[PDB]
């Protein structure tokens, strides 16, 4: 459970911000240092979306060309010269970490631009999002490119999704893939006590061994989430990273609720 020692065990660097939304307790390690995000950046732009396009309009549809499709799309390569609904975008965005899906999305929203600007209003002058996936995904600790703390990072979701503006069933919706999302099962879904219920999005940069999970845990019995951002790396660009470091400190943050 030490955090330093894990970081030990694993020759890496753990970044964690935890915040029991309930007692508003908050667990920090190295939270102020930055990490690349990479996938887990998705969940943000899911729910700013979420927050300007009610559940029932959800069926818009937006055309995909041949233009919008960048690597590790496994859902929209299908859908060359083909509509999708922004249901569908997200979906494919959050339960296969659809890269295409993910920069739609962003277009959908506005643009970089206007992702950046949400995130100054919601008070995060820190998450720096500056490209599209899937170049985002190329970390270098030299540049703070597509990087956040754990803090601006879990202050964000907080304020974005388990205290702001989402409907009720724009809520249920990307909490509901969040929490059915498989991908994520090696992570802090491995490392909470087993009756618990874990609503997370991973990432992995190309780079440094760059590996994080997010999530909104519900310790059984309680209906309010904490708040879980575990953002680790290592010294070598071409590390290979081991999820079990981020099972293990999951389940060492987790003891301090
Ligand atoms: C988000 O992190 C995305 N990562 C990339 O596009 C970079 C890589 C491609 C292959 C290996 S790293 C998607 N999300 C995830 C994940 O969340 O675990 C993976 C593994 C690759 S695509």
């Amino acid at each position: 459970k030490e955090l330093n020692d894990l970081e030990k065990k694993y020759n890496a660097h753990i970044g964690v911000y935890a915040l029991d939304t309930k007692s508003g307790k908050e667990v920090k390690f190295n939270s102020d240092k930055r990490f690349a995000y990479a996938s887990t950046s998705k969940a943000i732009n899911s729910a700013i979306l979420l927050e300007q396009v009610p559940y029932n309009k959800l069926n818009k549809k937006v055309h995909i060309n041949k233009d919008d499709i960048v690597a590790y799309s496994p859902i929209l390569e299908k859908y060359v010269g083909k509509d999708i609904t922004l249901k569908a975008l997200i979906e494919a965005s959050m339960t296969y970490s659809d890269n295409t899906a993910n920069n739609k999305i962003i277009k959908e929203i506005g643009g970089i631009k206007k992702v950046k600007q949400r995130l100054k209003e919601l008070g995060d002058k820190v998450t720096n999002p500056v490209r599209y996936d899937i170049e985002l995904q190329y970390y270098s600790p030299k540049s703070k490119k597509d990087t956040s703390t754990p803090a601006a990072f879990g202050k964000t979701l907080n304020k974005l999704i388990a205290n702001g503006k989402l409907s009720k069933e724009n809520k249920k919706f990307l909490l509901d893939l969040m929490l059915n999302n498989k991908s994520g099962d090696t992570l802090i879904k491995d490392g909470v006590p087993k009756d618990y219920k874990v609503a997370d999005k991973s990432g992995q940069a190309i780079t440094y061994a760059s590996r994080n999970d997010v999530a909104f845990v519900y310790p059984k019995g309680q209906s309010e989430p904490i708040v879980l951002v575990i953002f680790t790396n290592k010294d070598n660009k071409s590390d290979k990273p081991n999820d079990k470091l981020i099972s293990e400190t999951a389940k060492s943050v987790m003891k301090e609720f």
